């Protein structure tokens, strides 16, 4: 819309740090080439298959007893070593998760916190067996690796408290929580697990599941999120869902996973952030794979209007979104993290769509650092006259307007 209602957009990049480690200083580059590119948020995966996360106090309290913190963090290392040992590292700690969200909001960017389930959550599976819950894993075409089974009170109730210490932890430094549910079972039901969940009348559970992780988010004052894929399947609304929840959408899905339309969950009422398949990146994918590999990502961040939801054509089809997620993803971890590709990524996506992407303040933020904490009442009004001219409203196409301003305050500072 207007000028003001296009930087009110999120503009998203969001990093798979579960699957792969990133270090702190990584994660921070991120932020940086984010702030840099005018971006509002960095969405962090943190409980994707792996756990890469670990709170200071883990300690949990389900199924009548408690779990040690000592025993949990063990148990959450052993069950992410044995997803995919990283030699890189394992595990971020609540120190540097800390300081990563601090250094974001220094630079206007927020974090959105995942912490995958009930699927992608190899890592928990493994953990709860570590702990003496048995057998947490769905069971269908064979045991799963990758899924919860929604019948096991114990695991349930367990992976309940889990999440709900970390989103006591993100409660007042986010404003969002995703909790993730897509691709339910896949490893187990030929990618059918909103079928087999059908098949054995489980789906009313599934949407207990996330009802209650909504709810949970909602409590703790965290504006829940999801991905679309366990939503109003096939546009049928038997077994209802939280209306609250803000929807990443990102595929309607492909033959024999028939997940509910853009247009369905808009008649629901959802809010999207458009998180368009077309954008995505898996790390080390090459043009010969066929999928995300990044000329395509490239191409996409032209092609793939930023209000075009998947499977529709904007603007013939236009449904409100509060903004766009462009995604990293690391399905092969071993897979190397190549930062410049990433930002040749981001980059493209910030270029071709200049109206909705702040204008680079980080020069101006280290101008305003410069202002000493005596001097001619002539060289301050200069200074004064500087700084009110400063304009915090700039997208990308007034990169050149900003400098401009900002020199201005440099040479105040320095005619000080
Ligand atoms: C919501 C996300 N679910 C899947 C994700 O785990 C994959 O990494 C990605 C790339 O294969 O594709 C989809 S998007
Ligand atoms: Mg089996
Ligand atoms: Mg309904
Ligand atoms: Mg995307
Ligand atoms: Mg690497």
């Amino acid at each position: 819309g207007s000028h003001m209602e296009k930087l009110a957009k999120n503009k998203v990049i969001s990093i798979d740090a579960g699957r792969k480690y990133f270090t702190l200083n990584q994660l921070k580059r991120i932020v940086d080439k984010a702030s840099e590119l005018g971006y509002s948020d960095v969405h962090l995966l943190l409980g994707n298959d792996g756990l890469r996360f670990l709170l200071d106090d883990m300690t949990i309290t389900a199924n009548g007893k408690t779990y040690a913190s000592d025993d949990v963090k063990k148990a959450i290392i052993e069950g992410t070593k044995a997803y995919y040992d990283d030699p890189n590292g394992t595990a971020l700690t609540q120190a540097e998760v800390t300081e990563l969200i601090e250094y974001a909001k220094s630079k206007d960017i927020g974090l959105i916190p995942a912490i995958n389930s009930p699927g992608h959550m190899d890592a928990m599976l493994v953990a709860m067996e570590k702990l003496g819950i048995k057998n947490p894993q769905a069971h269908f075409d064979k045991v799963s690796k990758t899924t919860m089974d929604l019948k096991n009170e114990e695991a349930m109730n367990f992976v309940k408290a889990l999440i709900g210490k970390y989103m006591d932890f993100f409660a007042g430094k986010t404003k969002i929580f995703n909790f993730g549910t897509d691709e339910y079972a896949n490893d187990a039901t030929s990618a059918q697990g909103w079928y087999y969940l059908k098949w054995y009348q489980l789906y009313g559970k599934f949407a207990e599941y996330a009802n209650t992780l909504a709810a949970m988010a909602k409590e703790r004052g965290l504006q829940p999120m999801a991905f679309n894929d366990g939503f109003y399947y096939e546009d049928k609304d038997d077994v209802q869902f939280d209306k609250d929840v803000l929807i990443s959408y990102w595929s309607k899905g492909w033959w024999g996973y028939n997940l509910a339309s853009p247009q369905y969950l808009a008649s629901k009422g959802y809010k999207f952030l458009n998180t368009n398949g077309d954008w995505y990146y898996i790390l080390g994918q090459k043009p010969e794979d066929g999928g995300g590999f990044l000329k395509k990502a490239i191409e996409n961040t032209g092609k793939t209007p930023f209000n075009q939801l998947a499977s529709t054509k904007y603007p013939e089809v236009d449904l409100p979104t509060v903004g766009s997620m462009l995604s990293i993803w690391a399905d092969r971890p071993s897979a190397e993290y190549k930062e410049e590709e990433i930002f040749e990524l981001m980059t493209a996506f910030a270029d071709h769509n200049k109206d909705y992407f702040r204008a680079n303040y980080n020069a101006l933020r280290e101008e305003l650092a410069k202002i000493p904490t005596g001097y001619s009442k002539e060289s301050l009004e200069a200074l004064d006259a500087a700084k009110t001219a400063l304009n915090y409203n700039l997208n990308r196409n007034k990169q050149a307007e900003l400098d401009t301003l900002v020199a201005n305050l440099k040479a105040a500072l320095q005619g000080k």
